[PDB]
């Protein structure tokens, strides 16, 4: 299944929801990422340059689509076909932002 | 500040998010509303063909907007500038609804 994650759309994007899958997916509970930036994921083989994307589509609130080395609660590495969409009101407002880790 | 409703893509598309304008604009705390489709917001004089219109538009996953009455729990009608669309990952599946109540 797809792991989904929800943030607010301003300061640090932090979290406030996950799914089910992305439970499963990651090892973490809602309770250990719930108000943190999605970036604790990331770990020292992650890509710069594809996290400079990631910096600078969410700054703009461009959707963007990478395939990223993340971290799982136990340190496994794992690949995450990310895609992140901006949430818009119907004035154009970012309400948030919705990330989806893609079951390949 | 625009309310914001997320809920599973499948059966009755239960609520498994709602964001802190959504209890503002509502007066429905969120323990009051996971689990449940948001129709319960609807009331005796919201609009039928409204109603139909999104519908069809969920059961197709096809990005929608209307504006239609809604209720408040205390009984305070309200209109609510309603757009709703799919959360897809990039194989093309529906992995849950977003939907906001635009603040105009
Ligand atoms: C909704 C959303 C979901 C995200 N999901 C992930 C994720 O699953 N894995 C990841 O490495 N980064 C994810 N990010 C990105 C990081 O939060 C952050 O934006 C990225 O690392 C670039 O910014 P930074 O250089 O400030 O860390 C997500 C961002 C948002 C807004
Ligand atoms: C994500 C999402 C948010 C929704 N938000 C509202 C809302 O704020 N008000 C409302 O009247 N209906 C809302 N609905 C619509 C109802 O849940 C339902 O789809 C609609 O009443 C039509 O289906 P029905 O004829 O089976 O009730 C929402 C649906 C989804 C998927």
């Amino acid at each position: 299944a797809s792991g989904m994650i929800v943030t607010d759309a301003g300061a640090d994007q932090p979290i406030v929801f996950v799914n089910r899958a992305f439970s499963t997916i990651t090892g973490y509970a809602p309770n250990e990422v719930l108000g943190r930036n999605a970036r604790f994921l990331q770990g020292p083989q992650t890509d710069a340059a594809t996290v400079a994307r990631l910096r600078e589509a969410i700054a703009a609130a461009r959707p963007i689509q990478e395939r990223i080395l993340n971290y799982r609660k136990d340190g496994q590495p794992f690949w995450n076909q990310l895609s992140i969409s901006p949430v818009r009101d119907e004035t154009g407002n970012v309400v948030a932002f919705v990330g989806v880790k893609t079951d390949v």
